[PDB]
């Protein structure tokens, strides 16, 4: 679990939104497992707008904070779940880390702030969420 919380939204994995996120939606794209919703009170992390590839993220199943080198946002394959037939998840970055399926949500951020939220694993590999390009999220 977990969510960036910036101005007046609440950024979440799609797969684990709830039904108040969905009752105030702002944008969500399955592709990406993002969605993102609106909030009453102010949020105050800040996005990074940035190329970094090396950052530090969350991970709730070693209650530990890891630093990583991670890809360049692209498509990658992604098995089937509960949630998603097997395809292409856009926007993600992998990484060589550990993960489990409730690490979901934890934030992975650099120097200039959030990156992006973990959304896949498997195999010793975790795969984040870009948020650096939702350039509105600031706004
Ligand atoms: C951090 O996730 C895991 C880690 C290890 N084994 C499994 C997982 C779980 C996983 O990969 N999922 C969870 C459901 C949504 C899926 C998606 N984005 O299409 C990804
Ligand atoms: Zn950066």
């Amino acid at each position: 679990s977990g969510a960036i919380y910036v101005g007046n939204y609440r950024v979440v994995n799609r797969h684990l939104a709830t039904h108040n996120d969905w009752a105030n939606l702002v944008w969500e794209d399955s592709s990406r497992d993002l969605l993102v919703s609106s909030t009453t009170a102010q949020g105050c992390d800040t996005i990074a707008r940035c190329d970094c590839q090396t950052g530090v993220y969350y991970c709730s199943s070693r209650r530990k904070h890891y630093p990583v080198s991670f890809s360049k946002p692209s498509l990658i394959f992604v098995e089937a779940s509960e949630y998603y037939p097997a395809r292409y998840q856009s926007h993600l970055m992998l990484a060589v880390g550990h993960s489990e399926p409730g690490d979901c949500g934890g934030i992975l951020r650099c120097q200039h702030g959030v990156v992006g939220i973990v959304s896949t694993g498997g195999n010793g590999l975790v795969g984040f969420a870009d948020v650096r390009d939702l350039l509105w999220l600031d706004e």
